């Protein structure tokens, strides 16, 4: 089993990105074992901070490092994603010399109401994360626009083409992770 | 007098970005009044506080409705900008239906020690506040790496080149917001 370090770019009580997680925590049980980030206690990032580090920056440093992976679940707002999720992506790149990131095998997906299915905020958090050293991964694209009809309370994909097609990007993942991961 | 709704982007003690802000003050005044929006004391974006709005959401909001123009001044983190900059942006476009951005002539600057001079930072935040319906001023160009001897402790710019580069940067502000405002 792999274990993946995960951000999900919401807070919000019924958000469809943590919907997603779900559904792709269980249809990779057996084979990657999600550990949560916990991007949301993160203070905004200053630098004077590190003369007493938070201890949610702390915790997050350490279980990136010990995770295999990194996956990163986004909403689009505005045509990119979420700044909660950069202020994770640059705390955790320091302090200077320590970046947590690097040589981690990384992924992105994430959804939305729309068509666009977040596409425009996945672009740019794949760039982002490739910035800060991660050996992303690029196939097969998962722009999810989210059909509420498609998934079951338990986090099961009742509909097959979308189940095919979250299998699919599972698969390329766990791949990716033996392949290009230390 | 024109007001300007204000993002720096660095919350830290002897903050570059923060010195820059009081130069470009400095330099502006009669001609522009600056005025911070407080992105800092804004919460991580969380779509059920609507709720009941947190008052510095509703104070950020009420500041830029009523400037008549928005300067963002950003440090570099990792080749993009800070993810607290785009959380105030966020915070501002919503509820749906209410974008305090539209419409607002804005210019983006900042400085990094370094030589690039937070220009890919730069980059993605014009873009970012394009996307939001600013009426973007792109030039010229500032991409500024801070040099402490080109400036003096109550904000003048003691070097000549450097006077007449962000003389001309504020002239340009000016004028577009002259021109591209309401
Ligand atoms: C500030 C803000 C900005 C945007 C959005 C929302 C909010 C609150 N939403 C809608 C978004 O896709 C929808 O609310 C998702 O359901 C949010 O994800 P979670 O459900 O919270 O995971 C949105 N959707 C979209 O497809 N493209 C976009 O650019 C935006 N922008
Ligand atoms: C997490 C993080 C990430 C980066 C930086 C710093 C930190 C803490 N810095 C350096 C930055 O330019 C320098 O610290 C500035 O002085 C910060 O701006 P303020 O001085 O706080 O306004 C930095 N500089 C740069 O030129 N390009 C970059 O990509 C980064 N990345």
């Amino acid at each position: 089993v792999k274990t993946v370090a995960v951000m999900v770019g919401s807070l919000r009580k019924d958000s469809l990105n943590h919907k997603l997680m779900k559904v792709l925590q269980k249809l990779a049980e057996g084979r990657l074992e999600f550990h949560l980030l916990h991007i949301g206690d993160l203070p905004h990032y200053n630098d004077d901070l590190w003369a007493d580090a938070p201890e949610s920056v702390l915790r997050l440093k350490d279980r990136i490092e010990h995770s295999d992976a990194v996956l990163a679940i986004t909403p689009e707002y505005n045509r990119s994603y979420p700044g909660m999720i950069k202020n994770a992506i640059d705390w955790a790149t320091r302090p200077y010399g320590q970046n947590s990131w690097k040589g981690k095998p990384a992924a992105v997906i994430g959804t939305s109401p729309g068509v666009i299915g977040a596409a425009l905020a996945q672009a740019r958090l794949k760039n982002d994360l490739l910035h800060v050293g991660t050996v992303m991964m690029s196939m097969p694209e998962a722009y999810i626009q989210w059909h509420a009809e498609a998934y079951a309370a338990d986090g099961s994909v009742t509909d097959e083409k979308t189940a095919k097609f979250l299998q699919g990007f599972v698969d390329a993942f766990v791949d990716w992770i033996e392949k290009h991961g230390l």
